[PDB]
């Protein structure tokens, strides 16, 4: 049991919620959530520019020192870094981005990363500004993840579209 509330059931592990991840994160306070990454760290727009914006640009600051260390992201890759004050661990997690002509394919490698997290708190990957097909990616979300995701989807629109046309 766990303090998630107001999600709709999805599979057996994948549950849906209309929802800022921004405020689900600083009310849960989850072990983990999902950053929507790219393989930079720049946290400019959508879910990542939200996040870090709450953070008060720490997790940008963080994210900088790391890249200086390590270098980019891979497409389809992540990093674990801190949640700051929305979690305990930020997952940033590289989706596929289809403005920039990124490999659609690679959704799968992504959602592999949630796979090392026992419960998440994540956006909808590659959807919104990411301009992948958002039907697609929950296929592939709940096909791949075996772990047990709870998705926030910052779109009223989308998300009724989301459920109304999931198989
Ligand atoms: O600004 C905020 N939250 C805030 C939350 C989400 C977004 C956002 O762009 N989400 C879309 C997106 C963009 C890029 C990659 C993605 O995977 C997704 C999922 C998709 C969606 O969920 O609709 C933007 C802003 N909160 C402030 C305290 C008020």
């Amino acid at each position: 049991v766990n303090s998630f509330s107001g999600y709709l059931k999805l599979t057996d592990n994948v549950y849906i919620k209309n929802a800022d991840i921004v405020e689900e994160a600083k009310k849960v306070k989850p072990t983990v959530v999902v950053n929507a990454a790219n393989v930079y760290l720049k946290h400019g727009g959508g879910v990542a520019g939200a996040l870090n914006k709450a953070t008060n640009n720490a997790m940008q600051v963080e994210s900088d020192d790391y890249i200086a260390t390590n270098g980019p992201l891979k497409v389809g890759g992540s990093c674990v870094l801190s949640g700051h004050n929305l979690a305990k661990h930020c997952l940033h997690v590289v989706g596929p981005n289809v403005n920039k002509g990124e490999d659609i394919q690679l959704l799968k490698s992504a959602y592999e990363n949630f796979n090392q997290h026992e419960v998440l708190l994540a956006p909808l990957l590659s959807a919104g500004i990411f301009g992948a097909d958002p039907i697609h990616s929950l296929r592939v979300c709940v096909d791949t993840v075996r772990t047990n995701v709870y998705l926030a989807v910052f779109d009223k629109n989308l998300y009724d579209k989301l459920v109304s046309s999931f198989l």
